[PDB]
């Protein structure tokens, strides 16, 4: 499925996921398009921090849905 | 009378106002909310920039009535 | 001399910067501090993006002034 994942810019990405991929895949396809390391990714889904070990589907993320990708710190 | 506010991360806010209540009076309350400061926040509602010394009334907000919170940018 | 870099979620990072510093050290700095590349690294001051070439003078960015950082 397809997914949108949107910065605080406007800039808009585009993904083909599957709904048992885990956070920790979805920030890895992130790094392969964009260059931005894992830990500096914080994606969010209607507010809601998304959890490294956790799946898609574990937050009802479906075709179609936008995810927000923000800056992660260190000391974060 | 309560409104919602969604946040750059699709986080939905309620607060408590009033008709009465200016933008910036809206804008503080946010923050005690929600820890974001004043000077970060662009109000929207139905397509339209809520300007700061203007009230709730005057831009037709009703209770249960949303707000968007978006990226305040400006090219140069 | 102390500037604020925000970033719109709610981190506070201090910077410590001369006004000759330009844009590009700046982003050096946060490199440091915090490992975010330069070129994935959006700098803002009160609503103006800040560009590679000037300094914190040429934007009037003054110490203990807030800059917005996004990716």
């Amino acid at each position: 499925m397809q997914i949108f994942v949107k910065t605080l810019t406007g800039r808009t990405i585009t993904l083909e996921v599957e709904p048992s991929d885990t956070i920790e895949n979805v920030k890895a396809k992130i790094q392969d398009k964009e260059g931005i390391p894992p830990d500096q990714q914080r994606l969010i889904f209607a507010g809601c921090q998304l959890e490294d070990g956790r799946t898609l589907s574990d937050y009802n993320i479906q075709r179609e849905s936008t995810l927000h990708l923000v800056l992660r710190l260190r000391g974060g």
